[PDB]
């Protein structure tokens, strides 16, 4: 017996399901009790720590001063870029939620009325919550204890702190507009991401198309709240050239406003005035 | 119970399947309100403008000085290539839609007589209208008020400014001949991988083939008249040596004519006579 | 409701019925009418030289004249390697036909007794004259008119008439063993790419089996017709040192011949001697 | 018969249906005879030494001395972490399991009352110790009869000797916090990619999560118990610089509890906690 | 109608159903006639003498001098390494056959009793000499007979020479316990690359298991009896400085000794002891 058609099938979807599938993912956060999603965001925070800690190794590890005098920082930044990936499988594997992928969802689902708007402020602060404790906690647990970023002081051995000094310098000498529009520019690649992630259901298109929008947020130079956290505060462990008042300042509040205007409304309005009636006949047709 | 020979599937078709997705696919853009069209081709431009930015980033990257000075450009054009095609997700996965794209999937549903000709003009203008609306909103809103690409006039600093010179000096000095045959070459890569996207139904086809496509089309130097809009506007914000005239004139105008001639005439009509058969006899048996 | 154990499915299957496929695949094309198959010969022609002309100047920009020094020809050659394969999946999802696959899929019909010889010949005829017209036809009103191989003089930027000089130049100089010699390790490699997009049915199969089959023969050194008519064409036009008599003589009629050996003999007749009997279990079958 | 909209499927799952997968997978170790998990034990150890002396070879050549001058160890740490990952692939598919995976899915196993004490014991124990086992055992009878790191003292040829008597240097010379931090870290990405094969249920899910995964613990420096038993007794038997007493003592028992802290606790409670009322409900369904 | 869940598939397998699939396929393999066998074995050398010319090329072409001097051997290794793997896929998809992956699979179905004695001994040697058949009659017809490996004596011309004189060179100054031991890490990986298409039934799982098992054996020195046939009869023919002794000798015969104790030895015997009572259960329930 010989095949020669075989069933043809697809793992693919359009606009308007893709869409369903976001409300429906979002307005699944608001029915979990508060320390589950606690649990949750702080267990994605210590995810986004892990794979930043091995990004800043394998940049510095390129930041080799020999190398640097005639590369400069590209092949550190595209290391990094191509190795920060495996984060988001790392939180959507194990079901965790993070807050720049909720700032879409969970909010069109409030678009949506699904959500109530003190059920959206509680998933929204918890979330930002933990995901800062799960960063903080494997910055000081993780990458403070074991010495990977320590100034060593030798210029062909300093390349890890000098890598991670140069970095925490650069995106904390923006100016606050500067900031905003670098964090725009990163919520739309990371919802965008969750929205490939919602539309490509096999492993391919899980690996590699939040691989080429983590890597291309984060070759570009744009600002994530959650990596910048984790950044910034082992930064300031190790003693770099920066201060609390330019990390928290001058980065994080930023990149916190311009994350959430890219989650909310650059992207999460426009989709909603496009496809919400496709929801309402999503709906129509369950009663 | 052991699982021996599994059931066979395929996610791919044949030409004349392939053909008449085509055909359905542009025949559904005629159906849609003229605000609804107009929002997706404004987040489509702007999707183009954000993956063009990151593009930029990452190609002055490589443009560093001591590099430029051993390799050229080779580099630079490489990582761009390589970091431009999740454009092409970003714009599948929302149902957005591109000028680009539609020169053959609108005109050879035009071909088969499924949209009248009036049709067929509002949807063209109204998507390049929202496309350049996009890509002008994101060169201004988010690239040009982020700074990443300001004369610093440093030169071991000032790469990014110097790679946006260059390739923008570069895409305005050709003839009209010379720009149209680029252009032409730039739009059948885009409606093969179009066409790709309508053949290959998962998530790796999706995310590989117009990878390949689109960096094939980039590093060619190929002349696409979004990525154009959005490069040549960035370009005359940041005070590159090119003139308004020189980008309106010698680059864009020729590029949309060599745009439309490769999707309408050198991709449609050939795929419109070998095929149209095949959706007669597909229309014949839904009756 | 949770899922353990899922349907077990499989996309591959076995060489009984990828050879039956194959037979059947060279069957229909001798049903196909004159025209239908003359226009599908003309754009997979035309595909071939948009492909051809992407590498040239991808593998042209890492001739720059100073790394070419260092490294000699081997990163141009590479890259040139790395963006050429995707002409594979621009032939295969518009459905047309190149010479190349064509003499091993119609080669084993006319041994099965599916295609006759009249109309064998008028396949293969057809096939070989609508490939060269695309070619030459892409070379001319694209890579001609683009001036993006035109001699320019000036060492530091010469690097793509260059590059295109010394490939026809290297391609030109083989003796008729060597050429027929290359040629049979090309279609190898090109009718066993045919083989892979007939057993491997994903998006991923097809990408990426004849994405390393055909880098395979490029980074080689192989010959093949379509590309060589391509590329010595475009030569030609641009003045490079080669000769017409060269260029037709001692490279395109041996290169001729040997994918022609290499597509019906070496790989045609020990197959059809394989697979035969199952052939006719499979015709047996479905009276 | 044309195919227009292919049957949809998917082949990920969510975090409950992965918790249930992983305490499933979990509760079938404690099943095999003594043996039988001895056997696979040792074949999975066996497994790691192999792709861990193709590793060391890889990463040597990138050491060449030259090369060393400019690039520091970033090349051959990037290759070495490049060529790694296949011994995840090596291990499942042959059925045999590793300590380090084991700490989190017998883990939660026991701590859902599917295992008992002291079978969890056992299972631990003769994990560890068929894996000690077939590492050392590929570390003498493959990697030290056949001569591929001896020490040949001459510069220009002794890079594969430097890289691992290098490489057995820096993860020695740790205090016990820094070790127990980095196997933290290492583990941590281990039960992830086991998460990640338990979800991903794709020949491309199991490859590149994987790759993605085991590549960035290998880059990062993170230390991993059995990989360190192949290392540093490689190093001991072609006389590295190192000590018996510091490779026991000042690495291996602190990247052992490292790994079961970050295997039993710092992942294991929190999906415990988060997941435990979904597995209720599975089981109860089961009644 | 919206699709929110779709059909859960899955395109793996456990370890017991990869066994018993393994044991199918090797006893499939002693009920074709002797003509067949020896076809597909002349096959399967000539698609092996492919796949390594092209690996030499590739690797020859980075071995050119004045990289030489900076990186030594690494990237002509890896390029190797990166463009060999093909092979497998050519093997696979035409249903041939190569005596490294038989050692494991039609020893272990002689293990479960499937096949006799007299009929093992007669497919592993008709395996064997269709093999060599194949592999040097591409060395001479295709190898040879294009100069591709002549010795032009010119340093910047004769890369490809001196890279196949350092190879050849280097495989046979071997004693013979250090030949064994690559021989048995290269078969190793040989079959579980064939244990990996066992079990991972689609495009994505064939293409890249295989692709990062091959090219982890490739750069590692290990000693594939096939490709040594291939590489030592076309140095034997461009008169590199080994001598005809030093080749079947000083590496054949070790090679052959140390691939066929990995395949029948290490991997047989173990898997054969652990799953014996899994292919019983399996050929009780089709009683
Ligand atoms: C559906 O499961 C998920 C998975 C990922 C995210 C997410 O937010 C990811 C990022 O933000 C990120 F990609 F930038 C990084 F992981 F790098 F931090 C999420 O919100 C939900
Ligand atoms: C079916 O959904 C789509 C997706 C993409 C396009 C498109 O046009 C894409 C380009 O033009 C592009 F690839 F060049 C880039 F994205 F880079 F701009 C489209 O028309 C329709
Ligand atoms: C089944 O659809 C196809 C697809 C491709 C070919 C083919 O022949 C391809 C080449 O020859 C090639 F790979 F070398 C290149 F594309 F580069 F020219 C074919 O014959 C039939
Ligand atoms: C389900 O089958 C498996 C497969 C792999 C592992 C495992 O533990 C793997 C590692 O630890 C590793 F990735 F680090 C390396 F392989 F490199 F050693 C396991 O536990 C169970
Ligand atoms: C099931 O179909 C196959 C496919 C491949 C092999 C095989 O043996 C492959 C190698 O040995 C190899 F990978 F090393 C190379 F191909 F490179 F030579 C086989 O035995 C059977």
């Amino acid at each position: 017996k010989y095949v020669l058609d075989p069933v043809s099938i697809k793992s693919v979807c359009g606009g308007e399901e893709s869409y369903i599938r976001c409300v429906e993912y979002g307005k699944k956060k608001a029915h979990y009790s508060n320390l589950n999603l606690l649990a949750k965001a702080i267990l994605a925070g210590m995810f986004v720590g892990l794979c930043a800690h091995a990004s800043g190794i394998a940049g510095g590890l390129f930041y080799y001063h020999k190398l640097r005098e005639i590369v400069g920082a590209s092949m550190s930044v595209f290391v990094y870029g191509f190795t920060f990936p495996i984060a988001f499988m790392c939180i959507i594997c194990t079901g965790s939620d993070l807050f720049t992928g909720n700032t879409l969802a969970v909010t069109m689902a409030l678009y949506e009325k699904k959500v109530k708007l003190l059920d959206y402020l509680r998933v929204m602060t918890i979330s930002l919550f933990g995901n800062y404790v799960g960063a903080v906690s494997f910055a000081f647990f993780v990458s403070y204890l074991s010495g990977a970023f320590t100034n060593v002081h030798a210029v062909e051995k300093n390349h890890f702190f000098q890598f991670l000094n140069d970095i925490a310098e650069k995106k904390v000498h923006h100016t606050f507009v500067e900031c905003v529009s670098l964090a725009v520019g990163c919520n739309i690649f990371v919802c965008l991401a969750v929205y490939f992630v919602l539309t490509l259901k096999d492993g391919a298109g899980y690996v590699f198309s939040v691989f080429f929008a983590v890597y291309a947020f984060a070759i570009a130079g744009y600002e994530h709240i959650i990596a910048n956290i984790y950044t910034l505060n082992i930064a300031l462990m190790v003693n770099t050239k920066i201060t609390v008042y330019q990390a928290y300042i001058k980065n994080l509040l930023p990149t916190l406003l311009g994350n959430y205007i890219a989650g909310a409304i650059v992207l999460g309005l426009p989709l909603y005035f496009i496809y919400k009636e496709h929801y309402y006949n999503f709906e129509r047709s369950k009663r």
